[PDB]
């Protein structure tokens, strides 16, 4: 079972969504989301690929224009086996069942390699990749502006309480993880102030 990864944006109030939707409209962040879930290392195997996992409310949001998200295997989790209609759009009951998916879908007799798992989403599925004992990487981005949600992140992993456990890792670090050079500090869109953060945590 190899480390799971969460991504998301969120505001300082923890808000991560409106609606089913997002309220607001980011276009580096967008980039900056696509080319995380989907980077390899060169080192890594020839065929590696990255798996990407979400909830159900999470991917039925995403406009049939977007998804699947390409490039990387996607993966939906949800407690109703109904129809997904896919071109191999895989569905387990949960974390630990998708992790199980895969390794026996992707392995030895696969010309297809499973590299970084990433949890992209959708409030319920935080809570349990929260609660599962391989998450240990959380890629945030905040949105410096108490927007208004209705749809909050479980734990307060930036504030005080949870000091000891997630570490803030330099800009120098989260940049290696990723390959690539991100912009460091905030970035003013439209009238909003981000910046892209990593958080580890020891296991
Ligand atoms: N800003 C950001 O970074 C992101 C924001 N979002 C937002 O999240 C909202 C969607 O709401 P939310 O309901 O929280 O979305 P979720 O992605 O958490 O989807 C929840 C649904 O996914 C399945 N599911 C969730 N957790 C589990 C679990 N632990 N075990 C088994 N199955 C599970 C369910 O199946 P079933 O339906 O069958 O019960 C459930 O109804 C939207 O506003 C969306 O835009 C989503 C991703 C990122
Ligand atoms: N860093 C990071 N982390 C995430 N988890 C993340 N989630 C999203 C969610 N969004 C959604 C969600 C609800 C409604 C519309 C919509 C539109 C487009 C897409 C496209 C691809 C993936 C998600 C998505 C966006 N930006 C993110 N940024």
């Amino acid at each position: 079972q190899k480390s799971l990864t969460l991504i998301v944006a969120l505001t300082t109030s923890y808000g991560i969504g409106r609606s089913n939707s997002l309220p607001w409209k980011l276009k580096k962040e967008i980039s900056y989301f696509k080319r995380v879930t989907s980077f390899v290392p060169t080192f890594d195997s020839f065929e590696s690929m990255n798996v990407v996992l979400m909830g159900r409310k999470t991917w039925e949001s995403i406009p049939l224009q977007f998804r699947p998200l390409k490039g990387r295997i996607n993966v939906v989790i949800t407690r109703n086996e109904s129809l997904d209609l896919g071109n191999g759009i895989h569905s387990a009951k949960s974390l630990d069942h998708a992790l199980e998916l895969l390794y026996r879908t992707y392995g030895s007799e696969s010309s297809v390699q499973i590299n970084r798992i990433f949890v992209i989403g959708g409030a319920q599925l935080y809570k349990a990749a929260m609660d599962h004992p391989k998450l240990d990487r959380i890629m945030a981005t905040i949105i410096y502006k108490d927007i208004h949600c209705d749809v909050f992140f479980p734990l307060k992993f930036r504030d005080k309480e949870w000091s000891s456990v997630w570490k803030k890792e330099k800009h120098s670090d989260l940049e290696s993880w990723v390959g690539t050079k991100v912009p460091h500090g905030k970035i003013n869109e439209d009238g909003f102030d981000y910046e892209f953060e990593m958080w580890t945590r020891d296991l």
